């Protein structure tokens, strides 16, 4: 056999060079020799401090960097010039793995907050050589070398392969202590007109004097403009920039997110969206970002007219993306998100507080699409009315009530029948917390597990319905009454039926036929009969 | 299968010899009866096999009860119904010589008839129980007055207080005996129905027949009243005992003939401060009664207070009379009105619906001054059976936690530093939560040195394993059941008395270590717990965090990781590992599914 046991549970260090030269690191007995941009393990078989000693520099070895604490703790490089004081910056960060990562490099960070990859060069602008270039991957960082970040400038491009040049400006940190935030413009090599846009914003401590006398800073990089669809559907999306007069064009999914580099957050550019497989139109262009020149309020709403006319009111959100200097986020979404759950199909009218009722936009037939749904105003009176099949219509329903479940009966036409459906309105799950999502259920649903065919019939009704093995089916149309009840029977002629049972009493009951289990629980507005065989004993 | 009831005043022969107020069984399809001394012929051809009324005067009712048996009345065409709650004596009347002829006792719920024969010719007369010590009716019984005048009253006087019946006569207009083929239903003149959560006394005024009238009626109680005329404006008073409401003043429930006043639909009792409750009044005429009615005192709202918290409740003034249920209404009759909620020391709450029939809402609530909310759940139901004009509006907490481990434990939103303590066999609900779209807890032994466990969201429904230990202890599985009952998640914390959910079987001569992949924004609390698998061992797995939305292992040896599936039955994808003694091994990786287990198997290829 197998040994049975319990289940009870059970290198700290990786060390990276990204000092722009070769160093050592000696326990105070252990060395590790560490070129330029590589990493490695580390383990300290005084106390848990290293000694670091950039090959090559001119610089002293740093004695006593104490790696269990973390933060950014600076060292000052021995051999001052004239008032220099060059620093290593030691960045230690207790990761998720239980792993202290530690960093050794300049003060001055680049951080690649774009979606692609972006090289950073080491730019002697008196000279006008370009000493290095290190790549930056997407979510990543990379400084200055060190000692280079306190006398050269620096300049960003994106990947070759896009053939757009250097950034027509330098990324200079004694300028950027007076102006932070700047556009880096990039010409492309193929189009004169065609330019790529990264925005920098620089951010330090303003309490730490050495950022007066040093590059202490980070330098995040990001796209001026992202993106985002929460439609259920897929659109076409043009972006009209009014200086220049440019438009681009594109495609996004639905839940998907695409940075733009081609416009300008000086220029007031607009956003126009087409989308896919639904009974609407292109919409108009709205004004998603303004001009240092213009004054033109952002619009926080998108028409979108259906092919009869009819409009829809999609929002726009704005998001300022943190730590970025102005650059920002649109997400383009539904208000109300209506999902047709019933089987039959439904008819949704809006109505106002002192407004009529009209009816919603982009209304098909069922093997339901999802219904996008706005209000013709913000008002918190307004209500809308439903209608199943050839029923009437509904009391003025409330779709603003995050987490309500509400028993909807609908009378219905010439008949004495009633259809009764359950409606739920929740908070969409994660990123879509902004879209009120509408659930209209049948209310009762039956489910056949007896193992054959059964038959099925309300007892106030001579209308018998068939119901086969492992196929649910809703009850739509039930008689009126105070208490709704069901009747079972074998599909054999002269076969008898059962005892009536209430329908809507949660729990279990048992029921002879010529013993069954009905288990009866309500899930999401919808109460839900389980027929069973009974293979248990009988409680008499 | 046939019961055979002789009221025809007679004694008669069946071919059984029944005399008179006495059932008989019968079996067999036709019979024929003899009434004896009666002067008239037998009559024979009577089918039993039908249910009816048939005239032959004599009339045969049959009736097929819920016995499923042939009842079979044998009577004259009039009959007297007591749809009264006391004990009716009916008298035969000779009014040309003043002459009471037989006296017959009708039960409450039953009816006798007149004699055959002696219907058509002499009058009738009514009166209570004699122990009551009412006399006869005032007016007699006339059936040919009654073809006129169907409705009247019926006045008792005492033998030393006046009592009344309500007499209708009915009968098929279309019908050719007609000059007595009759139905003479006698009814209290009215019944006084009480709806309201609270006990009352009531009092009775009326302007004529100055008489007041008290008595005492019980929640869901029904009493009926005979001190009263119809003739009469009359007036009713209630007076809630237990309650914080004064006595109510007198509302007109029955204008008379002569005056003019309005039948009130409500009744506004006062409390202790000033503020009006409106309750309201519902009248239902008894059919066939003529005229006799029921009067039904409710309240339009009663609001149950289940969250252990002191609520306050607006009408958009104040709630009057504010865990005893509490009696609720508008100011008015509008479906914009609306209502709001203060539960302890929080804001008031949105405007809230007490008309939405059958719905469960979530109330989130501001508290003050500080970044929690109270979460509460309002389920608004009609009342069940008879109380179903009354519209009933639970407040209940949104979650209820409940301890079934065997000891106390302490929970703890992972978002927050306070953790509340809880004992074992305890309830309680969960009022203050921190913000945030997925709420959680963990769970700790009490005491120091003691860790948390993983978060768990409270919000899905179903069952989740929770792996918990004591320091330096092994660890125990706890199933956590969540459920929603109305507007109520209650969370049931048990121990696992069932086999754990995996169960990681090395099977080969190497040894592994496995842990939970990190899914990374999370809400997992992922932390880095590896485990030890020795070679030719078991031991069995829970997820160490079951918060995850993809959730995988990682198997470990030589510095080669793979990661695993633990829900699939696997490919046989094997590894391969790099020995320092220079060569390598290859370990096939299985899943197979033992009922609710899932057992990962790592042998040697």
């Amino acid at each position: 056999s197998l040994v049975e046991l319990d289940p009870a549970p059970i290198a700290p260090y990786r060390i990276r060079n990204y000092t722009g030269f070769d160093v050592i690191i000696s326990t105070k007995t252990m060395t590790l020799r560490l070129e330029d941009g590589q990493e490695a393990p580390w383990s300290f078989e005084t106390a848990n401090s290293i000694s670091v000693q950039l090959v090559g520099s001119g610089f002293q070895e740093v004695k006593s960097i104490r790696l269990t604490r973390e933060g950014e703790f600076l060292f000052g490089l021995k051999p001052k010039t004239q008032q220099v004081l060059h620093k290593l910056l030691v960045e230690i960060k207790l990761g998720k793995d239980n792993i202290k990562y530690v960093t050794l490099r300049s003060p001055l960070l680049v951080e690649n907050d774009t979606g692609i990859v972006v090289e950073l060069g080491v730019y002697d602008a008196h000279e006008g050589h370009l000493l290095k270039i290190e790549r930056i991957n997407p979510g990543e960082s990379k400084p200055a070398p060190v000692g280079a970040a306190y006398f050269k400038s620096l300049l960003v491009r994106p990947d070759p392969g896009f053939k757009y040049g250097w950034s027509s400006d330098t990324l200079w940190w004694r300028d950027l202590l007076k102006r932070p935030t700047k556009t880096l413009v990039c010409k492309s090599e193929q189009y004169g007109g065609e330019v790529f846009y990264f925005r920098l914003h620089a951010r330090w401590d303003q309490a730490n004097p050495l950022t007066r006398n040093y590059p202490y800073m980070r330098l995040k990089l990001t796209a001026p403009l992202t993106i985002e669809n929460l439609l259920p559907y897929d659109f076409k999306y043009k972006i009209y920039d009014r200086v220049n007069k440019q438009e681009w064009n594109n495609f996004l999914r639905k839940g998907g997110s695409i940075p733009v580099h081609m416009v300008d957050l000086s220029h007031t550019f607009l956003l126009g969206i087409e989308m896919q497989d639904t009974p609407f139109q292109a919409s108009e262009f709205v004004v998603i970002n303004t001009g240092n020149a213009d004054d033109f309020k952002k619009d926080s709403h998108l028409v979108v007219k259906d092919n009869a006319g009819m409009p829809l009111n999609l929002r726009l959100h704005y998001f300022r993306i943190p730590d970025g200097g102005g650059s920002f986020k649109v997400t383009v979404y539904s208000p109300y998100v209506i999902l047709n759950k019933t089987g039959l199909d439904v008819s949704v009218r809006s109505k106002g507080f002192m407004q009529s009722a009209r009816a919603a936009a982009g209304q098909t037939l069922i093997k339901a699409r999802p219904l996008m749904f706005s209000f013709h105003n913000d008002d918190h009176r307004n209500r809308a009315l439903l209608k199943a099949g050839d029923s009437e219509w509904s009391k003025p329903q409330s779709f603003d009530a995050i987490g309500s479940t509400t028993e909807v009966v609908l009378q219905t036409a010439n008949r004495n029948a009633e259809i009764h459906l359950g409606v739920t309105v929740d908070s969409g799950q994660g990123k879509y917390k902004m879209v009120k999502v509408v659930t209209l259920a049948p209310r009762y649903v039956i489910h056949n597990k007896l193992g054959e065919d059964i038959n099925i019939r309300e007892p106030s009704s001579s209308f018998w319905i068939p119901l086969k093995h492992g196929a649910h089916r809703p009850l739509h149309w039930l008689q009126r009454g105070a208490v709704k009840q069901l009747c079972l029977c074998y599909p054999g002629v002269d076969n008898q039926w059962t005892a009536p049972f209430n329908i809507s009493d949660l729990g279990i009951t048992h029921l002879k036929i010529a013993l069954i289990r009905v288990e009866i629980l309500m899930e999401d507005a919808t109460i839900f009969l389980n027929l069973s065989m009974e293979q248990r004993n009988w409680p008499f």
